């Protein structure tokens, strides 16, 4: 059930409810862009069923980590989306940190291999009208977190 709970379709719609509920009630509301690195050569190596094993294990950390209500989706191949709502942007990169970290000192398969993702997080923002501006804001602070290389983790600044 967790392709259920990460499903992409459901996660666009639930994310776009809670971007009208989020400014109708004035809450603050924060997104995590997350992707695995070196997911394709930890496919090569052990085959696509190791692969999703890996995806599995990542989806369920996202439960484990984040207690409170969240939707997630996986919007990529080994690219996931959290979608906090009532939650303040530091809260959510806090909890990123912490889903970088687990995942990070998880050992995998025979071999305990080790692997790892980079995080971008925002939220939303007074001027944003679409819930595209919010992941055009983690999308950018995930690939900012990358250029620093693998297990990385960066917010979001206009800075």
């Amino acid at each position: 059930s967790l392709t259920q709970l990460c499903n992409r379709r459901k996660l666009w719609a639930d994310f776009r409810a809670a971007f009208a509920r989020a400014k109708r009630l004035r809450q603050p509301l924060s997104c995590i862009s997350i992707d695995i690195d070196n997911f394709k050569l930890i496919n090569d190596q052990f085959g696509h069923d190791k692969g999703d094993e890996v995806l599995c294990f990542l989806a369920k950390l996202f439960q484990s980590v984040i207690s409170d209500h969240h939707f997630c989706g996986r919007v990529g191949g080994e690219e996931f989306i959290i979608v906090l709502e009532n939650t303040h942007v530091e809260t959510a990169f806090h909890l990123a940190e912490q889903i970088r970290q687990r995942f990070a000192e998880h050992p995998f398969f025979e071999q305990n291999e080790h692997i790892y993702l980079c995080a971008g997080v925002s939220s939303l923002h007074h001027g944003d009208h679409d819930i595209a501006d919010i992941y055009r804001r983690s999308d950018q602070a995930l690939y900012k977190a990358k250029r620093n290389g693998r297990n990385r983790c960066c917010i979001y600044r206009q800075s």
